[PDB]
């Protein structure tokens, strides 16, 4: 079996599979805790990043870099932009883009900057292996764009504007990063999000019933993964 | 001699020191190239990350989870915000923020996520090593706020905001990153930066002009501090 990081960024993302898992050892590295178990002959590194681009890159940076993971599924909660989307719902990222990387001053996209793409790419061996288990245990799963930045997002004028310029799915603040990592250092990765609000007028309201909730959807659909894996 | 990073985020802030160097080898890596060289009983790392917060973060995290790097020197430009900096004017960044890593929607400050500060301080002992070059060398050295975010600043109204926010005397897109990922992994950081532009109107022009010269003023600054180390 493989090196296997789980990666959140908030604590309600990641403690949920700590407690299905029970027994694990900890490791405090890079301002956080790193978690290691064994699960169905894979060797498993957890921890959630703390909220945001810098923080979830430095996370993937780590458990690649120190840690030795080979591929990378992360697992959270996210703003549907997609009104197909409700609360509760999965979508996996096919790609994703930084919708606030900003050089337009120089003429260029929003998104881009030198030496690299607006747009990042996920595995797709790990895309069709969740397809595989969306199936076999008959739970919806969606496909989509997701469009990263640094803002919690809770205005329809600014929802809308990302979703016309990126034609996002929904939008968070660490899986672009996370994936730009991943691809960086040759690691398979999977971004899975189970939607918390609609980012739109009283979003921050809608995190907060729901986000428990749908991080448990999220995190429990990663670990069926690892399974297969 | 301990082993030293040295980092920018464009060619035009590092090239300068490889063609000082002359010999050095190249390891491809994190979609990147990292140089190696000895300098003066120092083994030195170098690269430019690209461009922002997300590739910055990247190098910085492989220089030293990777490469074991012990000290990281950042090296670069900035757009000046405090009106007695000129271009070619070094300042070093006491302390940094994100003015762009915005979760207000919670009631927290704008730069603020749980487990995290909203400013992050660069080493003590490396500037006051800075300050000791620049009075042995007649170089004028500032110290000051930088203010890090994903965009290129080139607007009166967005320069004045984050100067009022963040007390911040320059802005730039990678500095913030590189400390928190340095004082992340208990490494000690210094950030310089040398004024290209004024981050007005017309500073993608000023940057034009003089990115190349003050991009040298940076980086040969941090190699004199190399030889202190
Ligand atoms: C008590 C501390 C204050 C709460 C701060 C929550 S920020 C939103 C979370 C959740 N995550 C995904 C996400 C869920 N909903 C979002 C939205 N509307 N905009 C941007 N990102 C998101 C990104 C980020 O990790
Ligand atoms: C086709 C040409 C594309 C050029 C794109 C250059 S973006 C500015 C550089 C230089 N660096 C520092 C910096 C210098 N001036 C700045 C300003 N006004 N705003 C934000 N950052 C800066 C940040 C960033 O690495």
């Amino acid at each position: 079996g493989m090196k296997i990081a789980i990666l959140g960024a908030m604590s309600e993302e990641i403690t949920p599979l700590l407690e299905t898992l029970k027994d694990y050892t900890k490791i405090e590295h890079a301002n956080n805790t790193y978690y290691f178990a064994k699960y169905k002959d894979h060797e498993l590194v957890l921890a959630y990043s703390k909220i945001g681009k810098v923080n979830s890159t430095l996370s993937a940076s780590v458990m690649i870099e120190k840690f030795g993971a080979q591929v990378l599924l992360f697992t959270g909660v996210a703003g549907a932009f997609n009104p197909e989307l409700e609360i509760g719902d999965l979508l996996y990222a096919t790609k994703l883009a930084q919708y606030d990387l900003d050089i337009t001053a120089f003429g260029h996209p929003l998104g881009f900057v030198p030496g690299n793409e607006i747009f990042i790419k996920t595995d797709e061996k790990l895309n069709n292996l969740a397809l595989e288990v969306a199936k076999e245990l008959n739970i919806k799963l969606r496909a989509g764009i997701i469009a990263t930045g640094d803002e919690f997002i809770c205005d329809e004028a600014k929802k809308a504007k990302i979703r016309e310029i990126f034609n996002a799915d929904a939008c968070e603040m660490e899986g672009a990063s996370v994936a730009l990592v991943c691809d960086a250092l040759k690691v398979p990765c999977f971004i899975l999000r189970a939607m918390s609000d609609k980012a739109g007028e009283k979003a921050e309201f809608d995190f907060d019933e729901f986000v428990i909730n749908s991080a448990k959807i999220s995190a429990n659909f990663v670990l069926k993964m690892c399974e297969k894996l």
